[PDB]
């Protein structure tokens, strides 16, 4: 089998990507946010606290014949930027792109954190890093793709992320007219959860590259690309007025400016992720102040390849026993 899903920013600055999931009998379709930085398909629902619930399509799972609660299971999770979700579980049929998986675990919200609440775009998280970070207790859960695994044609998944546009989710094929040139693979770590691989350097704008070792994860659900200090700060020297602001909660730049690209390698290949890719836009509403879209990783832990450095290229999740992530050019 295999399946294929359009993905769409959720606003003009894609800060995040939205892709209808069809779950239940008759389907209730959602549009969720694929995070291949956590492993936890939770969506809002008919459970959900009422007071947190503000334009978001809910998942009822009393409407659909195929639901069936998973007695006892609960779920908590807690993301990066600080926001959270919990609640009870079900199991349902779940379908993507036209691939479906029979007894997914469907997360039911009954408490969302207010960043959710906000976000009337988002009715929910389909998670795509290792089962070993699903929530669920006491009997942790499969993800769609681990799910999905054996029916697939190949045991992958890609991400086409696009720049202020629509990109594309493939489940168990490779779409050779996606890309140009050849796909660079690298060797991927388990040892966390998460797809966490190795950068072999990078370059700023038109300078020399830089060979040295950035170890890394491959996070569809962050926006922003996470780097150590030294190198972030690297690229923001090139910036004329740029500076890290504490006020803000990292490097802004004048809105004057033109950004330089930003180059990190894979193995022997190289990925350009073009200046305009990291402009965030004001700050505020009518500012002057633009936030930038490579920021430190200093005091997160773990360096972050979110979207604004994917969306730069064709993303290979290869889900084989030995798993391994490729990226070209496009
Ligand atoms: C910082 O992003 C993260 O940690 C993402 N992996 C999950 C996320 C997506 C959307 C909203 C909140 C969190």
């Amino acid at each position: 089998s295999t399946g294929s899903a359009t993905t769409t920013p959720i606003d003009s600055l894609d800060d995040a990507y939205i892709t209808p999931v069809q779950i239940g009998t008759p389907a209730q379709t959602l549009n969720l946010d694929f995070d291949t930085g956590s492993s936890d398909l939770w969506v809002f629902s008919s459970e959900t606290t009422a007071s947190e619930v503000d334009g978001q399509t809910i998942y009822t799972p009393s409407k659909s014949t195929t639901a069936k609660l998973l007695s006892g299971a609960t779920w908590s999770i807690s993301y990066g930027d600080g926001s959270s979700s919990s609640g009870d579980v079900y199991t349902d049929t779940v379908s993507v792109g036209g691939l479906t998986v029979t007894g997914q675990a469907v997360e039911s919200a009954k408490k969302v954190s207010s960043s959710f609440t906000e976000d009337s775009t988002i009715d929910g998280l389909l998670g795509l890093a290792f089962s070993t970070l699903n929530t669920v207790s006491p009997t942790q859960q499969k993800t769609f793709f681990d799910n999905a695994k054996a029916s697939l044609d190949s045991p992958v998944f890609t991400a086409d992320l696009g720049y202020h546009a629509p990109g594309t989710y493939n489940f168990g094929f490779i779409d050779t007219t996606a890309y140009t040139g050849s796909i660079t693979y690298t060797a991927v770590s388990t040892k966390q959860g998460f797809w966490e691989w190795t950068s072999t350097g990078y370059a700023v704008g038109s300078g020399t590259f830089k060979s040295t070792s950035i170890d890394g994860i491959a996070d569809t659900g962050t926006t922003l690309l996470y780097l150590p200090a030294t190198v972030v700060s690297a690229y923001w020297a090139q910036v004329s007025g740029a500076k890290s602001s504490s006020s803000v909660g990292g490097y802004v730049f004048p809105c004057s400016a033109t950004l330089p690209s930003f180059t990190f390698g894979v193995g022997s290949a190289r990925i350009v992720i073009p200046g305009d890719y990291i402009d965030f836009g004001p700050i505020s509403t009518g500012s002057s102040s633009c936030f930038g879209g490579i920021q430190s990783s200093a005091g997160i832990g773990i360096n972050i390849f979110g979207d604004v450095a994917l969306k730069a290229a064709f993303v290979v999740f290869n889900g084989a026993t030995t798993p391994t992530l490729g990226f070209a050019s496009k």
